[PDB]
């Protein structure tokens, strides 16, 4: 895989970012987690919905510099959103979620799925730690 630059123009959630890349807008879904969401009438605002969309909305802005990572399948979801992992100053924003217990590792699907296992590690040390969603 390999890292491409991009610029934050908005956070719309804790798992969809609008970004610049190759110089267009677009929007990006974070790919392997789901977030409860701040966004959908069924639903509203879900519990920790707002705290998980602080912190993708921090760690965006608060970044040096921000990269995409495309993994080996399709990448653009049916809404034409990117399916990337993000990263902020090296550090990969779909992780830190998760290792915070902000994220759940979502429906798996394959080829899309080269950091599963690591997100899985962090999903099961967050659980053991019983952080926010898992408290």
């Amino acid at each position: 895989l390999h890292k491409e630059p991009a610029t934050l123009i908005k956070a719309i959630d804790g798992d969809t970012v609008k970004l610049m890349y190759k110089g267009q807008p677009m929007t990006f879904r974070l790919l392997l987690v789901d977030t409860p969401e701040t966004k959908h009438p069924k639903k509203g605002v879900e519990k920790y919905g707002p705290e998980a969309s602080a912190f993708t909305k921090k760690m965006l802005e608060n970044a040096k510099k921000i990269e995409v990572e495309f993994d080996k399948g399709q990448r653009t979801d049916k809404y034409g959103r990117g399916l990337a992992y993000v990263y902020a100053d090296g550090k990969m924003v779909n992780e830190a979620l998760v290792r915070q217990g902000l994220a759940k590792v979502a429906y798996v699907y394959k080829p899309n799925n080269t950091h599963e296992q690591h997100l899985r590690k962090s999903e099961a040390q967050a659980k053991k730690e019983k952080l926010n969603i898992w408290s």
